[PDB]
């Protein structure tokens, strides 16, 4: 049984990327942030940072991809879809830049209550982000939370 | 990629009961039930009277195993290992009364704030709950489903 990610604070090597994200966009786009993290979710929650500078602010995407509509979360796909095809040569950090951006895009879905729309998430990160990738964002984590301890 | 289940009105031979039993106290133990469901949690929600005559009520419950305590989570456990050691020979009906029960017990925990403990819920399932009688659970609610439709 692996541990539950909510309030969990490390970040071991036997802790599976994917299932971190796919826990911290179950429990974000279900709960929202009035709820405790651990300092695992609290290093991911930065990203959304990263997000806002390299993809604009969630208000003018909330707009532009009209992300509450009944087409809201194919046209969501759709936009990361436009930014995979486009960007010449991908970093981890265009990486940790789009997980910041679903994350803001799952607070307007949860806030509509369109709760299910959270596996989108998930959808866009597979289509994103390659395991190599993955693998740069998990060690990129566990020396800023080494940082945050020491 | 699978369907999601919150408002799915089937049961196919492609949806995988344990699937929809983690995603079943995902949503109720995170969202609650003030949530529009589907057609099959909506099945699946009647198995609470069947605990309640099964196994007593959530009020009997949460006293005797202390469950939004500490020891809350593992005291519930304990309780799911004592009826499957007093139940002579586990029928499809016991699993089903024992769904209905977790989901009770999982909204004692929601009301609670206690979210991460709906994983409880998974333990208990696969300690009392094999594939051959999940299997049996799955054909019982395709059968209401089809007189849902009729």
């Amino acid at each position: 049984i692996k541990p539950d990610y909510l309030e969990y604070d490390d970040l071991l090597d036997r802790d599976e990327m994917f299932t971190i994200l796919e826990e911290y966009f179950m429990y974000r786009g279900l709960l929202g942030l009035r709820i405790k993290y651990g300092r695992l979710f609290n290093e991911i929650k930065k990203f959304d940072n990263d997000a806002e500078e390299q993809f604009g602010t969630i208000e003018e995407l909330k707009q532009k991809l009209r992300l509450n509509s009944e087409e809201g979360a194919d046209n969501f796909i759709d936009y990361i879809k436009v930014q995979k095809q486009d960007i010449v040569k991908l970093t981890v950090y265009d990486c940790i830049s789009m997980i910041g951006l679903c994350a803001c895009v799952v607070d307007v879905w949860r806030n509509e209550k369109l709760f299910s729309r959270w596996k989108y998430c998930l959808r866009a990160i597979k289509l994103f982000i390659n395991d190599h990738m993955l693998d740069k964002i998990k060690s990129i984590l566990q020396n800023r939370l080494v940082y945050v301890e020491m």
